[PDB]
């Protein structure tokens, strides 16, 4: 061949608008002390209300954080006056009526991504646990019986594990794991650059072949429904072991406990369960709830545990400090950047030094004509910058005015709440 | 000044290499025939191929022998591979005509009197540090275990009960592991709790070279301040009896953690007890105890083998596991590599060297083409005069080499010797059999 | 005691076509952006050496984009006759060649690569750190006119050795690692205190440093602060047998300060990469008391490096500054993206999706001053606006606007309704 | 059943050595120790020696063959380096010598097998170079893919030549090691440091360091290169390794360095190669004819005939044999070997020396009183252990051990329970033994 190039590798404006934070559901203490120390005034509570209670609370509340219990309907929300923005502390915003949030002109944030590292540790704890059968051990002494069995338990150390969707969890997974001396396969639905050195493999078939630990990291979709099967647990390796801290429908739990019975798999850890009790509870994990449940807690070596997957003080702060900074920032500089159910719209901050400049936060309907109207409306004073982003129906200004007093805020304020196309204006000064 | 760097204490490396060696020689016993090896309480299968390997007939069993059917069986035997159970006393070692070397196919040798068998010439070895990793690995396990309670979740699931809980449950990363005694285990559990996001303090007896970012502390007590995790990797000594009780659980942190996979005197468990019970320990993992079964048995675990057993089960958050620390596959398996290996070898060329109870003798092997070379191995009473006597005897043919060293009362000599034919050597063997300080021979031709 | 607490927290698109391209590309700009170029179907002219200001403005008059490097100079006399220039490439990190101010006022974004070179002047100084230590220039020189000198003498491994670091930015901070790995301890000063990479540690005085390493390398901006600043007093609080290294700027080191140091045999060598005066074009003889009163001084000293400002003189640098400033330019000209401009407001805007049939987007820079938005948001009120953004800059600013539902009838009637505007720049639409 | 989950394949950190403080052993007789040292070693030998008491004698240069006979008849240990050489005429008037240190590679300027004849062991260090040669290849690898050489030269001259063609980032480029050693393996991990691919031809199949990778023929290696780089030993399968052949499986514009032997590079091949415009350049270190000495035109077309052509040529960095030319490397040599001479002369220790017997014994306690060590070595013919073993037959021997290397052969023993009385009668009885070569006891 020949020799040729080797691949290409001022402090901010306090802007002001008693501010009034409602936490529900026992949200990290973290949150809290975020709220405080900016000044506003915060209501908090371990559990949720009633519908009653809380349309009572919602009047005047002008930040309310939820996790997944609370359910903020039409209904709820319709009572809401000084709603600006909903703290989702957690993954899920199903409990929230986003559509109509949005119609009113309400932002919702959520922290997707707070618990990836919490899954992955305790995939590498239930590995370890699995090939050296801790949870039966531990139960037998308990009992008094002492079982010392050196046979089929293992060393994780030049064992395969196979992940399955390599994604947040997935790819963390992948450092500890090789970290712990593991190899690591893993198959996706997209070709992904491999962490360390693991090896991406066409065909999920290729993956089941050659791990010894089978680990799921994939959202709940058709093509993840039952996904690991019969077939899939032939194609497995014997005495093979299978993970799910993913979701509660990707493995056909029945065929497991057949693969289990028929000594095809050595064991197994579930997070996650097709069906799962709404709250804690002594006879909650039953045959009533899941058909099977008798059955496969009569097998050895099967970790079973509540989804805990995200279930830590680590997870739980991080999700505080995420989602409590990101109504502090729609709130204070109007920032809407990462909310689920609004245009994401955002700009610089302003310096201390620029005096007599005003933030005008526009969130309308996004039809055309109104930020004809707008700049109309602003035109006596100099537009430093502006951004406007539509998400359907809805849409959402920032703009940057100087050369404002006191006096003409109160007239721009009065104009831009007269106009047609308005759901909601706040004005940051 | 700009000066001369200070010199690489000992930081160099080593690239292994297949090294083009000139073939050796295979040496094979004089005055005897087949080889007999007994094995007890299954030895992995490693030990049996690498016997079979060597020409040896190989006895196989999964378990003990009673003290009857044994001695029978040991009149014979050229090499016997035992575990833990088996007890070799002087009773059933004296009955042993035949017995060249003992293989403990585990860390313990209390089960058998070296002393004794060292007065008959039976050289003893053992796999002292085959269990480190496994050891290691249970002990990250039992972290994560602890720091969610997985146990608990488990166990409440299998009674139907449904305990979702973050409340007290940790992730390990930015935690500290503090580990008592940096050996071999401690080290190894040192790099995977760095990898798993551990900072890691370790106080040791012994000023020890950290790895990775690693930190020895000064005093136990300076450990027991500042680690969130404890586990204990130390040897049985009266310093470590109990060394962690009341005192040192009460200078831990408000939910620490206390892991034991170490030796079963080294924690004072009812002080444990009043500390977990107190809410000051969030949880423990046990692999040892002070008193254990003999045998695997459903009642075995019980207040007749220890007072508290009945009150320590009954604690939250506690992980009992019955000695498991090296119970893998691949733990039993290099177990069987390392031995068999040393038997083989002790054997094959008389290398008596990482034997526990014998003076620690080798000489490197002879090239292919030294026909007509035989080692004397000689095992004699370490008194004066008897090197005089055996290199009288050997006068008559050239030492390329001699190694002679003594292990209190008994000594042990390797000697090379050249240009000895079949007649002459039914002769040296005959006049080293007659020697006053004799206590066995073999001769390798 | 204490207590077990939370561990602390961490630390197809539309192609839009505007509504021949040409590519004017000077001093030997590298071929990784002449096919970025030709793949967008723009015409592309190519030169290894400048044009003098005569043959330029007759070029420039249907140029679209200009790629240009450190030798030709834009200034307003030349920019005038520029008809139809969007944007401006200077496929290096000087912009001081161009009238950033007027380029500006005539609606021109200028861009540059600042940070294409660190890995290419990290390594020089590695090789430079291992040669001075060794002597190998010296003693290849000896042995070329015949002198054999086998020399241990006062010649160093590397490792265990301390390498002071003077400006811990992008290249200080590249070669921080670079030197770790080849055994080198890493002191560092700067006027800022920066966040350690791997094992290297901060030092509050420069005399520190000084005191402490065995080499001393800078990798500082030219400010006053800068100028001159290793001499007489910093080279005589240096250790003896010590080396300086400076592939930063022409003016930070005191070259007869150097000179003495060295023959004093206080400093045991040095490498030089820039100097106050450099040749405008390669020659011979170009490197003379003429353009340096010292150099015949500097040149008869032993152990000492003199390299022609070659810090990032290599194809890896020359291949990534051809992709990233022609990539910059192309996305300036089909999406209008801005950030990264030296002279401009950045401004982008998310791509449009394959499916968005009927949809324009407006490009409108426009003098800074009240009511702009006012006329153009009027004109545009025919049409539902998706998203729009606008920066400014001083006197000038910079709108980007996304409509829906415009057909090739209602585009030329946009266009020529925002050219007619008052505050009016330049404008360009995407359709 | 694809397959089944099985065991794994089978497969420290330094701590304070807590054992019983050892016994300082000093000779009977032998009342001061001479050491004689030329050639300039290290400082570091010279504070070893003194330190243990030992008169050291130093010299910056050689001795002529008449002043050395002179000094060497009382010398107890001699320190040499490449150019003294110690033959069986200088070495037959050593009357009380007992090592020579070789503080360089080489031992050839010494005759093993006669100085093993009278009982002197021979010490060298063979390895203590590596770092100094895997940093210098570093260095040349940047300054040839950058031509710093040329650069510096021009300017020197008054010519400014600012130029990126064909000047590369060593990133992503590729390392061919040919030899895998010492040196080879330590420049393996710098250069992937460095951001380097590293492919390593060697006769040996070898563990890879980090993640390079042995290739099965030099020609793939060749073919594949960026840099290629000798570190092999001299033998006549290197010899003239790399010629025209090898040159034009090579990639076109790819780098030769050579800091292994004079003899493994055809130089006239590279030459053509290089004026052919098939190699971008090269660095050598070693030639196959050397000056003996520094000097001004001792490099010239009478020590190479294509010397005048070679210096012609543009991007070609010439060094004088410096790969270990510095002071860390020279330190080390004096650490090593004046440690080896000391243990030798302390303990008997012969374990390294390269024309002896490789003998050596654990360390005595301090508590240990009343213990002598006996160091003989004999001819290596039947009856010599028979006779010093019955010598020693009053006495309880702890532990002995006789190694053989070729007509001569070494015996070190450990007896306990010797007064200053019975030392005197044992060294006697030994000294008039029929093999004896030469006694020494240590109490
Ligand atoms: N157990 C818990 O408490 C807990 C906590 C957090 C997250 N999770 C859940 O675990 C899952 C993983 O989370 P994440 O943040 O890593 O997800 P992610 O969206 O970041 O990554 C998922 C990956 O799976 C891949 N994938 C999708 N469908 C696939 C298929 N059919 N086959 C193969 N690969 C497929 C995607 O390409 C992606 O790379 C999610 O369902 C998440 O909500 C569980
Ligand atoms: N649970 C199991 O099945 C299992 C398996 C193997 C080993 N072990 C036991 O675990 C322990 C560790 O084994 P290892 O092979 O790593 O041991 P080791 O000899 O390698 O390590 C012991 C370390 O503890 C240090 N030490 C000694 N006394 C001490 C004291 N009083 N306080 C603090 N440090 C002290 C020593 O200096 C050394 O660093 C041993 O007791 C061993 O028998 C248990
Ligand atoms: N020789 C070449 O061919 C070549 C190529 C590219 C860059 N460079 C030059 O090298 C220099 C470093 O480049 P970079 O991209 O890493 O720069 P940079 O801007 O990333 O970092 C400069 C650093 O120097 C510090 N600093 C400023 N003034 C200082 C002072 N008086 N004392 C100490 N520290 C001070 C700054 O705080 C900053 O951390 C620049 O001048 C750059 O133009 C040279
Ligand atoms: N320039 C200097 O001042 C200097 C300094 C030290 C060493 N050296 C020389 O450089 C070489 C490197 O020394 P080292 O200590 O690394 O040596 P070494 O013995 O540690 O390694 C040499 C390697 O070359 C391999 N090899 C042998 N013959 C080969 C062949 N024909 N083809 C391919 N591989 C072959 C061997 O298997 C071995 O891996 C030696 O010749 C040494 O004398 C030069
Ligand atoms: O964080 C998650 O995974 C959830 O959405 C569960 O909601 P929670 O925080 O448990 O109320
Ligand atoms: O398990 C080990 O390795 C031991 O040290 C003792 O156990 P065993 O005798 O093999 O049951
Ligand atoms: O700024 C730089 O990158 C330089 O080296 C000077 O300009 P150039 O790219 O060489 O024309
Ligand atoms: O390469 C070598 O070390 C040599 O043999 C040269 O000997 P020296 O140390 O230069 O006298």
């Amino acid at each position: 061949g020949a020799v040729s190039t080797s691949p290409t590798q001022k402090q901010p404006k306090a802007l002001k608008p008693d501010m009034n934070i409602l936490l529900l559901e026992n949200v990290n203490a973290t949150a809290i002390k975020i709220f405080k120390d900016q000044g506003y005034q915060v209501e908090f509570h371990k559990s949720s209300l009633p519908e009653d209670e809380l349309i009572e609370k919602i009047k005047d509340v002008h930040a309310i954080g939820i996790r997944s219990k609370t359910r903020l309907t039409e209904k709820i929300l319709q009572h809401a006056r000084n709603l600006v923005c909903i703290g989702c502390f957690c993954i899920g915003t199903n409990q929230v009526d986003l559509k109509y949030a949005a119609s009113k002109g309400i932002a919702v944030f959520n922290s997707p991504f707070s618990n990836s590292r919490s899954v992955a540790e305790l995939v590498i704890g239930e590995i370890i646990s699995l090939a050296r059968q801790l949870g039966d051990r531990s139960i037998e002494l308990h009992t008094g019986t002492w079982n010392k069995v050196a046979a089929r338990c293992w060393e994780v150390r030049g064992k395969t594990l196979g992940i399955i969707g390599y994604g947040h969890i997935g790819s963390q997974l992948s450092v500890l794991a090789e970290a712990m001396g593991l190899h690591v396969l893993y198959y996706d639905i997209v070709t992904i650059m491999a962490l360390g050195t693991a090896r991406q493999v066409s065909t999920l078939d290729e993956l089941l072949n050659k791990s010894d630990f089978v680990t799921l990291h994939v959202p709940a979709t058709p093509e993840t429904e039952k996904m690991l099967s019969a077939p899939q647990f032939a194609a497995m390796k014997d005495g093979a072991y299978v993970i799910n801290a993913s979701r509660g429908t990707v493995v056909d739990i029945p065929s497991l406990i057949q693969a289990v019975k028929a000594n095809k798999i050595a064991g197994a850890a579930l997070d996650v369960y097709p069906h799962e009790p709404a709250k804690n509870g002594e006879g909650s994990f039953n045959d009533e709830l899941n058909s099977w449940t008798s059955e496969l807690v009569s097998l050895p070596n099967i970790i079973l545990t509540p989804h805990i997957g995200g279930s830590t003080e680590e997870a739980q702060s991080s999700i505080g400090i995420e989602v409590a900074t990101a109504l502090s920032k729609y709130i204070n500089e109007g920032n809407s950047v990462g909310s689920v159910n609004f245009p994401e719209v955002s700009l610089k901050s302003l310096d201390y030094d620029q005096e007599n400049t005003v933030r005008v936060l526009y969130i309308h309907r996004n039809v055309p004509g109104v930020l004809k109207t707008v700049n109309d409306i602003l035109s006596d004073h100099n537009i430093e910058k502006q951004f406007s982003d539509s998400h359907g129906e809805i849409a959402y200004l920032m703009a940057d005015i100087s050369s404002v007093n006191q006096s003409e805020i109160k007239d721009i304020y009065e104009k831009l709440n007269q106009t047609s196309a308005k759901v909601s204006i706040r004005l940051l000064y």
